[PDB]
């Protein structure tokens, strides 16, 4: 599924990430933007033979498991085939388990690179929420 925006905006509010540890609502949306422009089938290679997941690109080395990363974890317990799906649950509270691992958003690079230190709210303008 490919979200629009304020959709996802809601999404990520009905399911508790506005201000979770913290983190503004705009946060979420911009990472999701640059990590999958608001694709849940989205799904990357990383250099050391990780793959990252979903709306918010969640990699197989700690948090997911897919069969194929050898030496990895699986934090969140769960097959990353469900982190594609059309309903974010499982990829929100995932996140949340990351978020909540002592870095904050600073897990999520393109975060650190796109977002942080932005304004942010511009992510959430317009929505009715
Ligand atoms: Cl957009
Ligand atoms: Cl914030
Ligand atoms: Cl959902
Ligand atoms: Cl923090
Ligand atoms: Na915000
Ligand atoms: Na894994």
């Amino acid at each position: 599924k490919v979200f629009g925006r304020c959709e996802l905006a809601a999404a990520m509010k009905r399911h508790g990430l506005d201000n979770y540890r913290g983190y503004s609502l705009g946060n979420w949306v911009c990472a999701a933007k640059f990590e999958s422009n608001f694709n849940t089938q989205a799904t990357n290679r990383n250099t050391d033979g990780s793959t990252d997941y979903g709306i918010l690109q969640i990699n197989s080395r700690w948090w997911c498991n897919d069969g194929r990363t050898p030496g990895s974890r699986n934090l969140c317990n769960i097959p990353c085939s469900a982190l594609l799906s059309s309903d974010i649950t499982a990829s929100v509270n995932c996140a949340k388990k990351i978020v909540s691992d002592g870095n904050g958003m600073n897990a999520w690079v393109a975060w650190r690179n796109r977002c942080k230190g932005t304004d942010v709210q511009a992510w959430i303008r317009g929505c009715r929420l």
